[PDB]
């Protein structure tokens, strides 16, 4: 296993419906090995002077690091927001079989 | 985009009220671009020889990596706990406009 | 603090019961300083032709990076799934006292 | 000190004269704090399936990681080779004063 | 470019002849894009209780990070020393064309 | 092998005499497994707004990453310059036996 060659990408969505549709798509298109959805999220950010709170859903998408650009482009079309949160974190170590599986199902 | 110049910091809180107070403060103080709150967390650790379980709330704070020390100091200063969990994970890749936005709103 | 010498490892479980059992074990065995359990997770993956959805629980395990191989072996052994998700993400910066604590409670 | 916010960039040159010109330029332009020149290098690469050996000089350029794109653009512009070797390696730890100095003289 | 997907590997050799043989081989076998040889090295380490000084030559081998294990195997197998120094350092940023070239000639 | 748990630290010295003295000391004190000296270096930096060129020697010091702070403290203490260049680069991959050896001889 090459350190950081698999990544865990985080994507924020407005609701569960959208998150599922994106999640299903990225897997079906082989852009990700799998996705975890974390619901009941409260996002806190500053907008036009004031601080806003919204209900959101968070995706943890596990994929090859080489696919992150392609994953990001896809998430950009489908347009959850004008500017979509996509951040990829590199996996330094882990369960080799599983890490090999994430590669095998995205080649 | 410089790899790892934006970070995702994780902070554990005793409840939603405290997590929201801290979240609103770090954004208002420009120490973070935004905060995701993940509720209904069960924390499992050892204390006085026994293994404890607590209800907690988890913050995923997205900010510049250069601000993490300042972020930590602030959280230290206001957090209820004697020793606050603050761990920062570097963002290797992502949506450039979003990554640019995180920098823009924290300069 | 040496950058990346503490890691946050993520492990997916079928349910709360199993997640708690594994969480308690890794702490008791000093393989992790602490574990956060994130419930009500929906996992989306391909199940041999179909796209599947399951209810799962997610563990965020905080430990020394040197212990991740030992943590994985243990999880491997007692995990239901044939192939367990264990992914470790390195902590670049943080609260030094806390980072020191994670090391203190996992030394042997 | 933020890990990896200073980098050590390596640049290959055909000879000492060119390396010095580039080295002096990047420092005068504040794109680097300083440059170490390693002479008497033998470079070994293929080209049309045949293996070449050339005399080269290697630069180790120490600078902010945020300046690496700007550094690379400049080196592209003045380097005799069509495709210039510029590779940046991040500095995880070091002498803080010196790391602080590299930042101070490139701001 | 995926951060850290190209590496610069350093290998220590007893002399120029050996270093060149190994260098030519790894390039010919497509295990590396190119190799820089840094001569006139003095190595300082402890041997049988006393501190030794040897004349050595240092290789900086630029290749895909995915190839480092294969590179190491080859070197370990051919290298004079029982335990060969092979250390790989990841390239976080650089000249994209050149980084693309390193991949192209090693696929 | 834990990625980045061994580091290659670079230290600049005014001449070979000093470099050898420091190199011998860090090895004898178990702060490093071994040191490569790269001589005939030309350093280019700015000083009182004027660009200087000096003859220097470069050390590549291979050690545990956990020891880098202790290594730096020692170097700062024996090093002639007021502000010593010490930069540590993490080793992501390599020859495991050798990586194991660097740890063995510095425990
Ligand atoms: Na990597
Ligand atoms: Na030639
Ligand atoms: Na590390």
């Amino acid at each position: 296993y090459v350190p950081g060659s698999v990544s865990a990408a985080f994507v924020t969505c407005p609701n569960e419906k959208v998150a599922k549709e994106i999640a299903r798509a990225v897997v079906e298109k082989r852009l990700a090995a799998c996705v975890n959805l974390i619901p009941q999220i409260t996002s806190i950010y500053e907008w036009k002077g004031k601080i806003e709170e919204d209900s959101e859903v968070l995706m943890m998408i596990k994929t090859q690091s080489s696919l992150v650009p392609a994953l990001t482009d896809f998430v950009r079309s489908v347009h959850p927001y004008e500017v979509a949160e996509v951040i990829a974190l590199p996996v330094e170590q882990g369960n080799f079989p599983y890490l090999q599986w994430v590669r095998q199902v995205t080649e």
